[PDB]
């Protein structure tokens, strides 16, 4: 870790963004449809410019 640094981090907070998106909008059914789906996103694609997007050491 330590010994060999990164030149820029990996992991965009889309989820944050979506679910201040989430917040923004009056509908709370959208809001929770949208918590959950955001939420369990997490690591996606368009967040990454790798388009592999492969992610987790469990799988």
């Amino acid at each position: 870790g330590k010994s060999s640094p990164y030149q820029k981090k990996t992991e965009n907070p889309c989820a944050q963004r979506c679910l201040q998106s989430c917040q923004q909008e009056p509908d709370d059914l959208k809001q929770k449809a949208c918590e959950s789906r955001c939420t369990k996103l997490e690591y996606d694609p368009r967040c990454v410019y790798d388009p592999r997007g492969h992610t987790g050491t469990t799988n």
